[PDB]
């Protein structure tokens, strides 16, 4: 439940029960042959894994320092490593005997990934979304809608995400018998931060026995973008034990951090509690979430998983910023030298590994997880 | 060089040198060990190859008969089969020495991949677009550039893919010493049928191993959308020698077949030259536009493959309509959670009627050529449809 002091269980007691039902069967069937039977089959054969681990060989010579390698969760099905969790507690709803699933969305991009999952195994998918991301997102709600999900705007509050997020808690309350809480980051009560953690280590596992067979050795670095967190947990955690192998989270800069148009939770932002966990989040003078910015979509959420204000406190891992004018770039350098289009996310750390590269020597290696594709982000990128 | 009649090298005089250097070529590199190597390094780890055989449980239920497998070019890195042909082509431009790739392209779809791989190789990248097509193509316009290409409008004549093919080829006369020219189906004049076939057949292998891993036995038909035939030609080819395999090719039916607005080559079209082949094309005696709601089932033409495995009635020819394509969009995003392409939806659909005809366990193969996301807003367009008397969709 905690990582030192980040984590917990900040809910209202109608959630306790429902919540350890969620832990006792997580811990039966993560390790049963039968779920991971299934698990592997749906990720194999429906969402495309194992991805592969591509070596920029231009984009390494051209900036003249460590080899660039990337991580091609672009490749996934959606394009996004969001599905890999979507699968997993999609799945495991159905073993606990659920039939439908619930989530909130800001992006749309979580959404999507749930209501994808839930169309696979037959489930009836509701995904709560803040009125005014409804609007601005036409393209994911649309997805949303064409892959048999339910959009359900939430028009109170602020109409933005933490107000999909009360009214998602508000109706697993009522429905947690036969309705999952798909939490789509490393972020919520206990198990969620663990159990994400957990289906997107696949990532890590892979890379790790990947660049073992490109280059007979461990990373010197691997870098990733953070919202939540979940994409760079799950490439990091299998390498947390290999002390050599540095870890670099990148948080959303925006239009500067003295600019008060970021997302970096970490490197600006306080503890406090929302969602359900105690951990670091944006939130103003009178303890409330504020909102956040970043040109990448999915970098929106105002806090960050507790395992990550863990990391970051032992030292684990480093946590630095990029901005939106250092995202953009990468986008664009990526596209022309690889003839790969990156999610604008993804381009976060891109462009980080970028910087890194260019000061180490051209024996030593930087994994970059490339978390996402950017089709998603051709309107954002022409509009600038 | 031929299939049957079809096929050949129909060309002006300038074409043959820059033809009988590309035939030169391939026959060196095709069975080449350090070409192949590399070719199948780019296809695994920058486009993402092998691609899945999956599963169409809940629609196989649904319909009640046979069993529908997808093979998955949909997760192909940019999101369509054309990526494997791109690669293999740009591939063999560089063992050639080649340091510039021009392709025309009318909807866009084979200019991005183009770009994308002329940005993996390092290689200069020109594409010729009708200025009708440039126009009603802003993204894909975008794409190519952000790829590093750079996109050449086509403003003579017609400004539209007949005329890009032209400039194309001229351009090509003028600088083939040092530029390939990148055919996008199996079309165009010997060799481009074959070699883009032949880039092409890896999807029908590794479909081939993986339906018998999962069924321990060959399919009973395969079924893929034809707009040139690329795609097709890629899955059935390894499959022509096992007779039991039935074969269909899906052509665009439009608006339907009557209604003169379609791009059924093979099933309304007439035997003639264009593109330096010999094959069926859709004309008047010129060529006539087409229509599908599928932007990459446009070529007014069909590969001469496919005219040759029709006349011998090797491969069946159907066609779905515009609303049948549409259906199995929609029916294949909410029953299996893939939003496939519109032209892929083409196949989806003729396999949804073909499976409920036959018995439970035998076994249909799909090529689904490619991803939806690139027609989420055609099909927007159509959803919301607005009546001309009314201010909102009702
Ligand atoms: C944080 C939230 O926006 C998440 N990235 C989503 O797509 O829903
Ligand atoms: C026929 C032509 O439009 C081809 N499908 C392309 O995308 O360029
Ligand atoms: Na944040
Ligand atoms: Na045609």
């Amino acid at each position: 439940m905690w990582f030192g002091e980040f984590g917990g269980q900040y809910v209202p007691e109608t959630l306790i029960e429902p919540l350890k039902e969620l832990e006792k069967a997580y811990k039966r069937f993560k390790d049963d042959e039968e779920f991971n039977r299934q698990l592997n089959y749906y990720l194999k054969t429906w969402a495309g894994r194992p991805t592969p681990l591509y070596y920029a060989k231009r984009l390494t010579e051209k900036i003249g320092g460590a080899k660039i390698y990337l991580k091609r969760e672009d490749l996934v099905h959606g394009g996004a490593h969001k599905t890999n969790n979507a699968i997993g507690q999609a799945l495991l709803a159905k073993f606990m005997g659920k039939t439908r699933l619930i989530a909130e969305t800001g992006a749309g991009q979580h959404g999507v990934a749930t209501a994808m999952a839930g169309a696979l195994l037959g489930m009836k998918v509701d995904i709560y979304m803040g009125a005014e991301d409804v609007e601005r997102q036409k393209m994911n709600v649309f997805r949303m809608k064409l892959l048999g999900a339910n959009v359900i705007p939430v028009n109170s509050g602020s109409r933005t995400l933490k107000d999909a997020i009360n009214e998602a808690l508000r109706d697993w309350v009522a429905t947690f018998e036969y309705t999952h809480y798909l939490i789509g980051s490393v972020v919520g009560p206990h198990p969620y931060p663990t159990i994400v953690r957990d289906f997107q280590s696949v990532i890590g596992r892979e890379a790790k026995a990947q660049i073992l067979e490109a280059e007979g050795q461990l990373p010197d670095v691997i870098v990733a973008c953070v919202g939540g967190g979940s994409n760079a947990m799950g490439i990091f955690y299998p390498f947390v034990n290999d002390k050599k192998v540095k870890l670099v989270g990148v948080e959303a800069g925006g239009k500067g951090l003295e600019s008060g148009k970021h997302s970096a939770s970490l490197n600006a932002g306080q503890v406090g509690v929302f969602h359900g966990m105690l951990s670091y989040f944006l939130q103003d003078e009178e303890g409330q979430i504020k909102p956040t910015h970043s040109i990448a979509p999915g970098l929106d959420y105002p806090g960050v998983g507790p395992e990550h204000a863990y990391l970051k406190k032992i030292q684990r891992a480093e946590y630095v910023t990029v901005t939106d004018e250092e995202a953009l770039k990468a986008f664009h350098e990526l596209s022309r030298t690889e003839g790969i289009i990156p999610a604008l996310e993804s381009a976060h750390a891109v462009a980080y590994a970028m910087k890194l590269a260019k000061e180490m020597s051209r024996d030593e290696i930087i994994i970059v997880n490339l978390s996402g594709r950017g089709d998603k982000d051709l309107d954002i990128v022409l509009k600038v």
